[PDB]
């Protein structure tokens, strides 16, 4: 009988240990999920047809974008250095056009 | 003894409570993980060298993109208003070129 | 009494079953969270003002980008086919400018 009572005491202790484990394990996983929920970039809905970036009214800079292929129908994103290359050629054309005209 | 039996009854009840807690806590965390898994934008593999957006064959619009720096070697993404500014200058050049030629 | 002892034995077995459940359920959820943590595209901090893509020093290609609206102030990302269309018009202008000049 004093054996029964001791066995019950240990059972009670193990139940308490289990409750402590559940609470710590669940808190840990919820903490990790919460962190990701708050920092993941998300599609706006299940269509995945749009990502409205989360930076607010002044927007979100995306950077470390590798140069996209500039070819007909390419769906790769392009970056500021790619646009700068075009801008340089356009500025030359604008200048040359002005130079030709002012030569008259 | 009737004490032992009562203690056992309560132990049984607590075990059932614990099983109910585990099931609810795990369901909650799985629900939150599932939601994020389905709406997070993902890299295609562990290299992180590419994101193929999930909008299907007609693609994914990214919007609220802050103007990227247009400078040599910039890796910032650029947006449609930045391209529109270039397009405007190109259209002027095209027109002026046509005007110069038709002046002959 | 032999009833008490049997009830205790079953209680012990159920506690072990519960410990096995907790360990499997938690491992499963941690595995799914870990996978997402490693493949989700993330904002750099709580401002969400920037995403520095995770592809390393040579960057990350974003693809399957739907054509963005090219209009004044548009914050839609643009893609390589959109840039290619502009490049084509710029190359024409450059050529025509050279042709006009070499006609002299
Ligand atoms: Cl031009």
């Amino acid at each position: 009988i004093e054996e029964i009572l001791s066995k019950i005491y240990h059972i009670e202790n193990e139940i308490a240990r289990i409750k402590k484990l559940i609470d710590s394990a669940i808190n840990n996983v919820n903490n990790n999920v919460n962190e990701l929920a708050n920092n993941a970039v998300k599609y706006d809905d299940a269509s995945k047809d749009k990502i409205t970036l989360g930076g607010g009214a002044t927007g979100t800079t995306i950077t470390n974008v590798k140069d996209g292929t500039v070819a007909q129908g390419s769906k790769d994103a392009v970056n500021g250095g790619q646009l700068w290359n075009v801008q340089q050629q356009v500025d030359q054309n604008t200048t040359d056009i002005s130079n030709i005209k002012n030569d008259i």
